[PDB]
């Protein structure tokens, strides 16, 4: 089912991670969903009102390995990204 993949599919491989670069990545796994657009968003703080998930990598996918790795960020500050029904908190810095 390559498409808008079900929130509930993935799993936490790596939660909200800073980079390195000074941006921040995230790591995330499939159960069988092919080639998929992934909803990753991110909350300010555990707080869904503004997103947050401004994407270093715009464009994620799940592949025969998942959706693999991301990127994420917002001016430092407190982020957390909803990838579906994942989701973890972290301020970047």
């Amino acid at each position: 089912t390559y498409t808008v993949c079900d929130k509930t599919k993935f799993t936490w491989k790596r939660a909200p991670t800073d980079s390195g670069h000074d941006t921040v990545v995230m790591e995330v796994g499939f159960s069988g969903t092919r080639p998929c657009r992934i909803p990753v968003r991110a909350v300010a703080h555990g707080v869904p009102e503004v997103n947050v998930a401004m994407l270093i990598t715009p464009n994620p996918t799940m592949e025969n390995n998942g959706g693999g790795f991301i990127e994420m960020q917002l001016p430092p500050g407190d982020n957390i990204i909803y990838v579906g029904d994942l989701n973890h908190q972290w301020f970047q810095k």
